[PDB]
RNA sequence: UUACCAUCAACAUGGAAACUUGGCUC
RNA sequence: GAGCCAAGUUUCCAUGUUGAUGGUA
């Protein structure tokens, strides 16, 4: 709605490409009636029919989404109309029943003028597929593998800052066109006694769709002995047979009456709902698809749109709308008008941050990548490490020994005083000797800074194991090589001086700094990870700078209850980093920069009206401690595509480019950055929503911070899409959700023992 | 699990509106 | 009746990380 001011100085203008704008509103009032039909017909299609049908009293100028109905023109405070079913004639009451009268340009509104886009971009004939629309007419057809890809557009209309917009992105959905039921018959005529347990096996767990009322299904089971042609009750305590539901209430023909019944039994709700295969299709990528590199290079080619690619597609959408007539009439009639060309912008590019060492300090590149400009030069801070040992199966002589010889070799001018390691054999490849012999040595050896490791193959039990002996049950920094990754000799230096660079990490070694031009500043990143499999436990992981320089993170985890506020846990991480911070700077921080992951737009005002008035009133557990608190909800955001305007077309935006107007919410001070060099799609740039704010920052200066702790990163030599603290928190989340199970040891939180 | 980045297949959570159901209720 | 709680359905969305392919360092 209103223009916030949240614009900064410094950075260069870049011209970005957008979204698109229609709706200067011109309709007077919108009158949202709820419709009863009685008997129940919940299909979408011939419901609205009806309501077409009835023209002469509705008018001509609807928006329809199946249950609620939209005009211009307010009718009697309930309507009985009669309406008769197109299958078998039956007499349906319509009840009209007025239930709200919104105003056009309210917030209200956008559901409405969702499900009349959703109208105006159905008219074109584009199918629904999941939330959204594909053409299935400019498809792409992979008859080696039974696929087709439809590039169509998820497209929603919301309302930003600069105007009420609908962004379109270019998504590309993969349509199976074998049915389960013509998959099953594939199945069948390949495995012949066996296709039962094949197509169980394949089909439960696996996802299918239904295309009529476009809804996906875990399958659950699949039951053989029940057959369409019998009898289920809808929702009112009728019998109905399956062909009679979808003939009369949804008025396509069922063409096999043999097929099987597939279940889904959703979360406890409770209710097995019973799908046709015939009417489910399968969806993603085939298993037999995967490794064959051709057929994945056209579809991951085709789906790496370009700037030019992705602009091309929207505009052949605005296309596609402006020469129907009777969509362009559709969208009309409530005064609504498609722009010529997709909107721009201009936005800024952040300028490129420093990263300093021990003794050169050098400028990044316009690519925003130092791998070769750092394991050259001298890292800021390497502790030596003389007593280490080695880990290696009886398979992995050569490349281990290579591994050994290599790092010697680089550690030269990176500065790292390496010693040759113990090297230590390990007999198999089980839990048994691996996590024995690590500790057998650590007991017996008291002075082991880094135990590294080689495994073979992926596996996530052994890789949980050895960081659960090193984490929480003797304390030591360990390192984790794959088999795989020391494969290829050619490339292998750059990839051995960044294991040489995380082992410098974790034993408590400071890579490099960027400079901070605020300071006496605590900045902390949480993360919390929601768990899938363990009952609830929202383990918030927690990384609070503890210097100056901003290199020194001690972290600390909390787990949490089943609906517990994070109240008792998040005061015992802030007063544990503050006295860590006591021990380290011996003063209290003026600042504390929060920035927090995994929040929804949903929960902002949680997060902003619950949580952060906890933190503030828990930071009373000192003596006259109340700083100025800086709280930032991170989200990748996987909805926003910029383009950048090269002189004849679109390419991949600069890495750093912020935008902070038109695409911002308007409840909220706010912006997307694009921080990473991004070099293939376009870009994603990530969500900052400043929920607090009393430091009395600078709208550049967010920026600045955000971006500087987005180059902070130890872990990847380059910038970053989300800061620092949000990938440590965010490792140390999945450490302690997926790895430990179980809070770290706290001599191990000095050091970045996670990465 | 040396990383990071794109996009796809999903699952899960959260928000808002309308309706329905069951408790309270001036 | 106004209002609140709980649950479901239907619309509209938003976020997350699980698995894949790729990319380059
Ligand atoms: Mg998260």
């Amino acid at each position: 709605k209103e223009l916030l001011v949240k614009q900064g100085s410094k950075g260069t203008p870049q011209s970005l490409g957008l979204n698109l704008i229609k709706i200067q509103c011109h309709n007077e009032a919108v009158y949202q009636y709820h419709v009863t039909f009685s008997p129940s017909v919940e299909c979408k299609s011939m419901r609205f029919g009806m309501l077409k049908d009835h023209q002469s009293v509705t008018g001509n100028v609807t928006a329809f989404d199946g249950s609620i109905l939209y005009l211009p023109v307010k009718l009697q405070q309930v309507v009985e109309l009669k309406s008769q079913r197109k299958t078998d004639d039956a007499e349906i009451s319509i009840k009209i029943q007025l239930t709200k009268i919104l105003e056009p340009c309210s917030d209200l509104c956008i559901p409405f003028y969702n499900v009349v886009f959703r109208r105006v971009m159905k008219l074109l004939d584009m199918k629904l597929v999941g939330r959204n629309f594909y053409d299935p007419t400019s498809a792409m057809v992979l008859q080696q593998h039974r696929l087709q890809i439809w590039p169509g557009y998820a497209a929603s209309i919301r309302r930003t800052d600069g105007g009420l917009f609908l962004l379109a992105d270019v998504s590309h959905k993969v349509i199976r066109n074998d049915s389960v039921l013509d998959v099953m018959h594939a199945i069948y005529q390949q495995n012949k006694e066996h296709f039962q347990d094949e197509c169980s096996k394949l089909l439960v767990g696996s996802i299918v769709i239904t295309r009529y009322n476009n809804r996906t299904y875990r399958i659950d089971d699949v039951d053989w002995n029940k057959t369409p042609k019998d009898s289920f009750v809808m929702s009112d305590g009728k019998e109905i047979t399956f062909l009679e539901y979808y003939s009369k209430n949804y008025g396509i023909t069922v063409k096999e009456d043999d097929q099987p019944l597939l279940i889904h039994r959703p979360s406890e709700l409770k209710g097995e709902i019973l799908l046709l295969p015939e009417l489910s299709f399968m969806t993603g990528i085939p298993e037999k698809m995967k490794k064959d590199f051709r057929a994945m290079k056209d579809l991951t080619q085709q789906i790496n749109l370009s700037p030019k690619q992705h602009h091309g597609a929207l505009e052949c959408l605005l296309q596609r709308i402006s020469q129907n007539e009777t969509a362009s009439n559709e969208l009309t009639r409530w005064g609504l008008s498609l722009h010529k060309d997709v909107h721009k912008i201009e936005g800024r590019l952040l300028p490129m941050e420093r990263i300093n060492l021990r003794n050169t300090s050098f400028v990044t590149s316009e690519d925003l990548n130092w791998v070769k400009e750092v394991t050259r030069d001298a890292s800021i801070l390497t502790i030596p490490m003389h007593f280490w040992a080695l880990f290696y199966p009886k398979r992995a002589m050569d490349q281990a020994r290579e591994l050994v010889n290599m790092l010697e070799k680089i550690a030269g001018p990176i500065g790292m005083r390496i010693s040759p390691p113990a090297w230590v054999e390990l007999k198999d490849d089980r839990i048994e000797t691996y996590i024995r012999t690590i500790q057998s040595l650590l007991g017996v050896e008291g002075k082991i800074q880094m135990v590294v490791c080689i495994i073979m193959g992926t596996r996530d039990d052994l890789y949980g194991a050895i960081k659960k002996l090193c984490c929480v049950q003797s304390p030591v920094p360990s390192q984790v090589i794959n088999v795989r990754t020391i494969g290829q000799p050619t490339r292998l230096r750059s990839v051995a001086q960044k294991i040489l660079l995380q082992m410098n990490c974790k034993l408590g070694g400071e890579l490099w700094g960027v400079d901070i031009p605020l300071k006496q500043l605590m900045v902390i990143g949480m993360d919390v990870y929601h768990d899938p499999s363990r009952g609830m436990r929202s383990v918030v992981g927690f990384v609070a700078s503890i210097n100056l320089t901003l290199t020194k993170w001690y972290s600390r985890v909390v787990f949490q209850m089943p609906h517990q506020e994070i109240v008792d846990s998040l005061k015992l991480c802030l007063v544990g980093s503050l006295k860590k911070y006591y021990e380290v700077n011996h003063c209290l921080p003026e600042k504390i920069v929060v920035y927090r992951d995994g929040v929804s737009d949903g929960q902002l005002k949680t997060v902003a009206n619950y949580e952060i008035p906890q933190l503030q009133k828990c930071f009373e557990a000192f003596d006259n401690y109340h700083p100025k608190m800086v709280v930032f909800v991170v989200q990748k955001a996987i909805s926003t595509n910029l383009y950048l305007a090269a002189p004849d077309h679109f390419v991949t935006p600069s890495p750093g480019t912020v935008v902070d107007h038109t695409i911002t919410s308007c409840e909220w001070v706010d912006f997307y950055l694009l921080a990473h060099h991004v070099r293939q799609g376009c870009g994603i740039p990530t969500h900052y929503i400043c929920v607090l704010n009393t430091a009395n920052l600078s709208p550049d200066h967010m920026q600045r911070l955000t971006f500087k702790l987005c180059h902070m990163y130890w872990n990847w030599p380059g910038t970053i899409r989300v800061p620092a603290p949000c990938k440590y928190a965010h490792k140390l989340a999945f450490l302690s959700g997926q790895i430990l199970h179980h809070e770290p040891a706290i001599q191990l939180c000095g050091n970045l023992f996670f990465l």
